[PDB]
């Protein structure tokens, strides 16, 4: 009588119980034989691998008998209609749910900063999404992807380091430097000026604790991880930076609700954790729009979980109880119903 | 009854004779004992050493008896009063010369653009003035000084090699880093693009030789190194850059000579000499001025000797020829003559 709120991730997956403020399980999305990511750019890739990772969320993480709860699941934007099927199916015939549905994340999101209207940015370990929202519903032709994310950022922090003398390599060493960029990194209000203190003081260097005990200094190379986000071509990327594409997204979009889209900019996921993030983006998306416009960025201290959390909102929504697919309704009509339903 | 010019810098002297197109000699300010340069900042500071220099030009570099030639000396803008009459005491009792006269380097420069008025950038080896110049004489109150040219430029390359594994430290070795500053250095249009570029591919990196004949490759550093003029806190200076400082330099002027200060970017010395460093300007200069304000650079080729080819027109002009002060003159009157005169 409980639903499950099930939030699959690139790297991390966060479960628990609609009408909890916060995830009662939150682990890696891996399988070993080496390790897989089942999960590529917010997109499943493996199927095998993913029913594993369910099989682990149910029975060892939550603890739970899937036949027993709805179960809500959840999808990057533009998810293709044919992985969504793929996923009802496996809910329903592996593993038994009375009912269940799939949500977009960045709505999700939304929802969990009490809001129905606005531009989410939402920035994972394994992909970076701009989704303009207009009453509940995602904009579809005005979605832009990136495929630039945390694991770009730890790796990136991995080869500037090298460059200082450090020797960061191995994939055990890779969960060193996110963690160092978890604790340490943070966003440049102004790239340039940030170079010149680091180049002529030592006022931003950091001391961190090796796990051995070892203590390491870090400089410039806190704002030259995440300053990636906002010019990706630091490693070989041609796209656009984030500002952007939240610029070339909300223009995408009918006049009549960009500046609804431009007052409501909320971030989410933990890439957006970055301190000074918020500052940065209020004044690179100044530089680009019309000099009359309102412009605010939302970033909420939950904001890695937000995913989760507007999906705990929505499970307990006495208007989303219609919305549930039942293993009844499945089992009578085909995995269609995910269209005039979801 | 040929007029000598003669340009003192802190780095290099640019002597010759008037009427000429370029100096006869180009020689460096030193004296050994050790080597002490008698030039600090555009100022004469040692008087001893600044005669052996002075000697030096007529009788080795020209090979000119002194006493024939009116000689046409230059001086730093805002050159002390008592730097001036000591300069002339010398040139006079000293040297014997029957004439002379002492010229504001930077106006010598706007003339020989073609120009009376205009605000000068006068960039050497050890200062940078913004000097704005209306119908011939330099405003007093609106010249700015920063204390960062190339020889600080100079040593700002020996250091940043250094971290990419080089070890140029000594004053032998500042001779080649001067080298490869002046080989192949430029000013980024973009600082943030540049470092991006340079992060992710190898299409910024030169090749030079060194006099043993070891062959280094220089990257970022080519734009790193002159970006120091526009960001001086790169060296641990709070000073505005060269862009900023023109800026205020028209803005401590009369409102009705703006447009034509900001229409006549004159730049002028060595340190001018940056390929792309006019293109910069004009950007950075467009950023800060009022959005309808016609905004010129003007960098001719052969500004590393503009002061000189300024002198050498000024001392051809009819019009100047009444200005020279005689030997006569000033036995006759004193060292202020250099005042309802000069
Ligand atoms: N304080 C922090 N600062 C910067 N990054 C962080 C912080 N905390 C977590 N992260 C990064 O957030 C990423 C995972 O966040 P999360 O929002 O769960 O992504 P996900 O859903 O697994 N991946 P995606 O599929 O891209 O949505 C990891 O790369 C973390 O390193
Ligand atoms: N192509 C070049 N690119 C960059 N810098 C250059 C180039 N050529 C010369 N310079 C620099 O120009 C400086 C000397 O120029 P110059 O205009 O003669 O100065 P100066 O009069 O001796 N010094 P100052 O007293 O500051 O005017 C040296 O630092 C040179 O390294
Ligand atoms: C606290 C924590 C957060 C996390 O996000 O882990 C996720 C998943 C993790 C799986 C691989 C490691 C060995 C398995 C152990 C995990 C413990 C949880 C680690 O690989 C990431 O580190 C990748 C690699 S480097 C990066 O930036 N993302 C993200
Ligand atoms: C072609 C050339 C240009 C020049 O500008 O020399 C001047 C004067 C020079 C004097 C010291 C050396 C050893 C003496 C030899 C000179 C030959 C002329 C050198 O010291 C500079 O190099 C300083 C130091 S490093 C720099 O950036 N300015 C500028
Ligand atoms: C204000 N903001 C956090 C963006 C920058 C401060 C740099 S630091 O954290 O003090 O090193
Ligand atoms: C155009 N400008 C000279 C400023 C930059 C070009 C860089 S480079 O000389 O081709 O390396
Ligand atoms: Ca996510
Ligand atoms: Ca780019
Ligand atoms: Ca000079
Ligand atoms: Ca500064």
């Amino acid at each position: 009588t409980t639903a499950l709120v099930c939030d699959n991730g690139s790297g991390l997956v966060k479960a628990g119980f609609a009408g909890d403020d916060a995830p009662r399980a939150v682990f890696p999305s891996i399988v070993g034989r080496t390790l897989k990511y089942p999960i590529e750019h917010g997109i499943i890739t493996n199927w095998d691998d993913m029913e594993k990772i369910w099989h682990h969320t149910f029975y060892n993480e939550l603890r739970v008998a899937p036949e027993e709860h709805p179960t809500l699941l959840t999808e990057a934007p533009l998810n293709p209609k044919a992985n969504r099927e793929k996923m009802t199916q496996i809910m329903f015939e592996t593993f038994n749910v009375p009912a269940m549905y799939v949500a977009i994340q960045a709505v999700l999101s939304l929802y969990a900063s009490g809001r129905t209207t606005g531009i989410v940015l939402d920035s994972g370990d394994g992909v970076t999404h701009n989704v303009p929202i207009y009453e509940g519903y995602a904009l579809p032709h005005a979605i832009m992807r990136l495929d630039l994310a945390g694991r770009d950022l730890t790796d990136y922090l991995m080869k500037i380091l090298t460059e200082r003398g450090y020797s960061f390599v191995t994939t055990a060493e890779r969960e060193i430097v996110r963690d160092i960029k978890e604790k340490l990194c943070y966003v440049a209000l102004d790239f340039e000026n940030e170079m010149a203190t680091a180049a002529s003081s030592s006022s931003l260097e950091k001391s961190y604790e090796l796990p051995d005990g070892q203590v390491i200094t870090i400089g410039n190379e806190r704002f030259r991880c995440p300053e990636t986000l906002f010019q990706p071509s630091f490693i070989g990327m041609e796209s656009a930076g984030i500002h952007e594409t939240t610029y070339n997204s909300i223009m995408k979009c009918d006049i009549d609700i960009r500046k609804d889209l431009y007052a409501n900019n909320v971030m989410s996921g933990g890439t957006t954790m970055y301190p000074g993030i918020a500052d940065r983006m209020q004044k690179e998306i100044t530089a680009l729009a019309p000099s009359t416009m309102k412009i605010k960025i939302i970033a909420p201290p939950e904001r890695k979980y937000s995913v989760w959390i507007g999906g705990s909102i929505l499970a307990s929504l006495s208007t989303f109880q219609q919305m549930w697919i039942t293993k009844q309704e499945y089992d009578e009509a085909g995995p269609s119903i995910v269209h005039r339903k979801c």
